């Protein structure tokens, strides 16, 4: 399924951050909860499977280094919740910095 672009959110009941941290429960999981909850990741239920409440973008298999708001922007550059919240040009170090990380070795 294709990545929410509108400036309107794909799942309404997870706008609020309090609605998304609830989704979590108890979190064994790398990344800290209250890093992604603000990020606008909701849990799924199935491992560290995360959800962004705007885009929908899905985000698993987190290693305990990563950043959720800069994964969040890696795979979902078009997400409106995103652009808000960071600003375009916090967009573009993220991404001139995974493409020039990924070019530092292939
Ligand atoms: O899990 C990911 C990407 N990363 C893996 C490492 N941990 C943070 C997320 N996705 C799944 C959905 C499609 C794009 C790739
Ligand atoms: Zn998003």
């Amino acid at each position: 399924n294709f990545p929410n672009s509108t400036n309107l959110p794909r799942n309404p009941s997870m706008a609020d951050y309090e609605a998304r941290i609830f989704t979590f429960g108890t979190w064994i999981y790398s990344v800290n909860k209250e890093q992604l909850a603000r990020a606008g990741f909701y849990a799924l239920g199935e491992g560290d499977k995360v959800k962004c409440f705007h885009c929908g973008g899905g985000l698993t298999d987190w290693k305990p280094s990563e950043d959720p708001w800069e994964q969040h922007a890696k795979w979902y550059p078009g997400c409106k919740y995103l652009l808000e919240q960071k600003g375009q040009e916090y967009i573009n170090n993220i991404h001139l910095t995974h493409s020039l990380e990924e070019c530092l070795v292939r």
